[PDB]
């Protein structure tokens, strides 16, 4: 008799946790691995106490978030559980949440238990991975949704579900970036979701935690990309470069294919007009292009990389672009003035040192010569250790 | 329209009387008429200068002038093999090298000879393995003389320097092109106790340079003989051309690096540990290396830009990459040892180890590896050389930076 001990406390303390949490401990100690007809049980009881007492009033909450928090780790979920926890718990928190903090930090607490985990295999089958998928889902949906939708009759009340839907999507990125990355890949594709979610992307990978090398397997680059190209809010494609830019250190191997497209991308916001704004596309593929009103990360930074790495074919992609982009077979889809580009492009120019490549490759092999980043290799591991010098 | 015969009349003409001008016109119209090489005309070529040979051999000065100046211009046309070479070798080269004509401007032409054999773009461009063999010959010969000719005890020595000081020129010069090639024709010799000083000396020298591409010199076998020599020889001198080798070598590897790690570690301590009057600790082991020493009966010079690689870079070059095994290793060695599966050969003295070795710590920043790895995770976990293609990208931008 240690369950039929834990559950008088449920009750007791549904209607101090002191006595709650002691009870889960000795229940802890007797089961350590969860065990699954202690759980169905257990989850049975609370649907119980849940008619009995539920959701309505603040302290209502605190305590019910109080209890979950200290619970769940005993539990055993699976979709259909969690959709029950949504629809009776998270959603209704979001949606006009309360004001204390505490409360909140534990709405989180059992939100990342249920996202974030060491084992796989810890619930049987793939559950627990099935639970965190659609938990973060419904999640990602929430403020898609909550970012675009009309608002009608609280201002405020709204702005108080983004932010703390934001806070949450973003501590799940900077530890899971190719999922979040991948929630976010059919909403990109949605003109009003874009900055919202670059808005969160951005605030991730500002951070640099690994491994973002992971994001571009999931198609979500790309698409940053095709909003760089073609979209026209300026809003949007000030974020749209921190993104591109802050990413371009954690790949250079889809640096390959997504060259040309960078290249054009240089050439789009270097002609970044006062009366004009950006130069809009024209091909646009099937992109539907998003504008501002439907009715310190400059282009400088993006130069220098670009002027490493590939300064032979950038400096004859400036100079001529609509001709380098035939011949690489390519279309330049904006119109431009080429001597402002010759200009600013110099003035940028006049300030980095010259390239060796120039010396060892022609704009053919430095494409196409992958013992070029061998010298990679040699470079950081001098400088790494000029990291570690104090002086 | 006849055009080998005017040739020869013309080679013939320009050794009994320094004028060439009539030569070198002669070899520009049959360049034309043959601008591949003839096999046909090579022979009867060889034919005629082997002729004019015992007429009029290399022996004074100013017949050799002559003789370079000569196959410098025809060589582009002939056509040798493994055994020309050992015609040219025993009848020119030799003779040169033994003992040299002290004019700059006649070894510059001699050069101008060994470099158009040595080293081409085309390899079937005398049909087969041709051009390739004579290559892979004559480096041999080169070789091979200046290993006899640094060892050979005594030719009032100014003679021998004169000879060694051209060869290693002309070895670094090979080096630095191909060093996949030159470090192959070193392993063997440098089994050999005494072409080690000698050895090192050409390949320090080389790699000094830091031209392409020397990741190439690990396959070959020389960099792990190079740490054998580390380990267990003797020599301060020798000792200290090694680590230099092995400092501005680890720079084109991290890949080897896993294979030499612990081996790395040994050196360090062995290296650490160097005293006045004990020098160098005494490798227990060796296994089948050959000792080097110096008194071997009971050059030299070694270069003074070599002497700010001193161990203390070998320190921080495992701090990074390294820093929690290498920081273990240097608290108890063989109980590292153990477990690791390696073993430790020197007496050392720890509490040394630990005031010395804290020294070089304490110039060092605090490693990040021990917020994130432990140390078998550290030491297995290829997704750590990831961060370091990002951090290369942003190294790289900032030389480019002219402030």
């Amino acid at each position: 008799m240690p369950l039929q001990s834990l559950v008088k406390a449920l009750w007791n303390v549904l209607h101090d946790l002191t006595e709650l949490i002691a009870e889960v401990e000795s229940y802890q100690q007797r089961y350590p691995k969860q065990n699954p007809t202690n759980s169905q049980k257990i989850r049975h009881i609370l649907d119980e106490i849940y008619e009995k007492t539920p959701f309505n009033n603040t302290r209502r909450r605190i305590l019910w978030l109080a209890v979950l928090k200290t619970v769940i780790p005993l539990l055993i979920l699976d979709r259909q559980a969690v959709g029950e926890w949504w629809d009776q718990i998270f959603f209704p928190f979001l949606n006009s949440p309360t004001q204390l903090k505490p409360v909140f930090s534990d709405l989180k607490s059992i939100l990342f238990y249920i996202l974030i985990f060491h084992d796989e295999d810890e619930w049987g089958g793939d559950l627990r991975r099935e639970c965190a998928e659609e938990t973060i889902t419904r999640l990602v949906d929430l403020y898609v949704s909550k970012a675009i939708e009309n608002l009608g009759d609280s201002q405020e009340q709204r702005n108080q579900t983004i932010e703390c839907l934001v806070n949450v999507l973003v501590h799940y990125g900077i530890q899971r970036p190719k999922e979040l990355s991948s929630c976010f890949c059919h909403h990109f594709l949605n003109p009003p979701t874009r900055i919202p979610i670059l808005s969160v992307m951005v605030e991730v990978i500002r951070r640099q935690g690994p491994r973002l090398y992971e994001i571009p397997q999931t198609g979500f680059y790309d698409l940053v990309l095709k909003c760089a190209e073609f979209d026209t809010s300026p809003i949007l494609l000030s974020y749209a470069l921190s993104f591109i830019l802050m990413i371009l250190s954690h790949i250079c191997n889809s640096l390959d294919d997504s060259l040309y497209r960078l290249f054009c991308i240089y050439l789009r916001f270097s002609m970044i007009d006062p009366t004009s704004g950006f130069p809009s596309s024209t091909a646009s593929g099937n992109w539907e292009v998003f504008h501002d009103f439907m009715s310190s990360l400059d282009y400088s930074q993006l130069f220098s990389i670009l002027y490493a790495l590939y300064p032979i074919n950038f400096l004859e992609f400036l100079r001529d672009p609509k001709l380098y982009a035939s011949k690489h077979n390519f279309q330049i889809r904006y119109s431009f003035n080429q001597e402002l580009l010759s200009t600013k492009s110099d003035g940028l120019l006049g300030r980095h040192l010259a390239h060796s490549n120039f010396l060892k490759y022609t704009a053919e092999t430095e494409l196409t010569d992958k013992s070029r980043w061998t010298r990679l290799d040699s470079i950081a591991v001098v400088a790494l250790c000029n990291s570690l010098n104090a002086v």
